[PDB]
């Protein structure tokens, strides 16, 4: 019930009707600070709470793999909310128009939303703010420490962000109070899939590349992955996280991205787990430090998807090497289909296509080779964002814009030895990787 987790977006006259939670990022009933705030507001006002989610015009920019994972999540979610006597309302169109009408049509007293630093979410907040007059808040349901309270500027390195975040953990890492009760999606899933079908990813024989069985969706399937990580894989996490031949990661990012599970719930469960001291340190650095510095990156950098947000040393170094002859230059088409000269890059591209989740270690190798085989850093940023958002279940996400800005621009990194083309940007070599794991097995597994 910490008030540091909320920000007033607009302040206006409180209406006589239900409190309305505009679900955007945190698509779950449990462990959701934004749902809990909206309910407490409704308790004080002697009104019910309702959930509204807007299905936007932008799903045609992604693929069936994301569209189905999210909707099957929401189908389980509607049931779970109704059992707590919370109705959920799904709107087709974009939020500026559809939230505004719902607020005026149902006489809402207060409007609430969850936090996301992304540009599109800011776009929608701007349209909505104009079209309403009731008060408007946003809660950070997605970070353990509220993005605005973690740091008041862009943190340039993880080593400066780490002591700030761990200092506030004692106040913000706490158990979740239970969600108090109050006192179709099948049609839109099928409609969307037909609109999306002519863009479905196929591999020549028209049989589809995506394998929808590696990650079942929704809050229920998320707990089991979290429970199976701690039970089975956390012990070994600290050593094998950088070996893509043996999947010992959490596998939580798809669920974290759609907000089907709270990173705070994950940190709570990992804290009390008695595992290897160093695996827990490694794991907590990723879900606390690197995930939440990625929200810090997008919140404090309007140009988080452009060259301009690169650090100075990195921009002038890449600018120094702009006219360096590239060893190869591939188009978007060849990158996508996986038709470069590097079998390791290509197998990584296929793990992304077949499963929707590239191993984290080769996500680094994959993105940096795009900087190497592109005409410019600006083209390399485009190509990485496009393929990352199109094919990753966990993409269209701060961790993606930050993970690419790290790979291609040295954001949250430091200068390395100066090379042709890529300047001082940390370099990763095919020879380097086989020294680090069994590179042939990875290739064979994705052929
Ligand atoms: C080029 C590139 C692009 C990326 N694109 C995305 C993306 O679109 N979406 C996404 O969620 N992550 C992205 N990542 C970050 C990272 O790859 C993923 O979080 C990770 O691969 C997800 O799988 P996991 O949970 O099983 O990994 P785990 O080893 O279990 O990590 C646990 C969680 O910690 C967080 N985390 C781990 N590594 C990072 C990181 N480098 N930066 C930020 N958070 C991290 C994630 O929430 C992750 O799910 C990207 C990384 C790179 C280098």
């Amino acid at each position: 019930m910490n008030p540091k987790r909320i920000r007033a977006l607009k302040s206006g006259k409180q209406g006589d009707g239900p409190v309305v939670y505009w679900m955007s990022r945190d698509q779950r009933a449990e462990d959701n600070w934004a749902l809990l705030f909206s309910r407490a507001i409704a308790k004080e006002a002697n009104v019910p709470v309702v959930v509204v989610f807007c299905l936007t015009d932008e799903f045609l920019e992604a693929g069936i793999r994301q569209y189905e994972f999210m909707l099957k999540g929401l189908q389980e979610l509607e049931v779970s909310l109704s059992r707590k006597k919370i109705p959920s309302f799904f709107l087709r169109g974009d939020p500026g128009e559809k939230i505004s009408r719902f607020v005026k049509d149902y006489n809402a007293g207060t409007l609430v939303t969850d936090f996301s630093p992304l540009r599109i979410k800011n776009q929608w907040i701007e349209k909505v703010i104009s079209g309403i007059s009731i008060p408007f808040f946003e809660v950070d349901a997605h970070n353990v420490v509220p993005c605005w309270e973690a740091s008041q500027k862009h943190e340039y390195a993880a080593h400066t962000f780490r002591p700030k975040l761990y200092a506030l953990l004692p106040e913000f890492l706490e158990e979740f109070p239970e969600l108090e009760p109050n006192s179709t999606l099948s049609d839109v899933l099928e409609t969307g899939v037909k609109a999306l079908l002519p863009e479905r990813a196929l591999l020549k024989n028209k049989d589809p590349l995506f394998e929808p069985w590696h990650f079942e969706p929704g809050e229920k399937a998320a707990k089991k992955v979290m429970e199976s990580f701690i039970a089975d894989r956390l012990d070994s996490y600290g050593a094998l996280r950088n070996d893509p031949t043996k999947n010992m990661l959490s596998n939580l990012s798809p669920y974290l991205h759609f907000g089907q599970i709270s990173s705070q719930r994950v940190v709570l469960e990992v804290e009390k787990a008695e595992s290897n001291p160093g695996s827990k340190k490694a794991f907590l650095d990723e879900i606390l430090i690197w995930k939440e510095i990625s929200d810090n990156f997008c919140y404090y950098n309007p140009g988080y998807d452009g060259f301009e947000s690169f650090p100075s040393w990195a921009k002038e170094s890449l600018n120094a090497h702009r006219n360096d002859v590239r060893s190869h230059i591939y188009t978007l088409e060849e990158f996508e289909a996986g038709k470069t000269h590097d079998p390791l890059w290509n197998a990584s591209q296929m793990e992304l296509l077949s499963t929707g989740k590239m191993h984290g270690y080769t996500r680094m190798y994959w993105a940096k080779k795009i900087l190497e085989w592109s005409e410019s850093p600006e083209k390399a940023l485009e190509i990485a964002i496009c393929l990352n958002d199109r094919y990753e279940l966990d993409g269209r996400d701060p961790n993606g814009y930050a993970g690419i800005a790290w790979s291609i621009g040295g954001v949250h990194d430091r200068a390395w030895g100066e090379r042709e083309v890529t300047g001082k940007i940390r370099y990763m070599s095919y020879e380097g990787c086989k020294r680090k794991f069994d590179v042939k097995l990875y290739i064979e597994k994705y052929s």
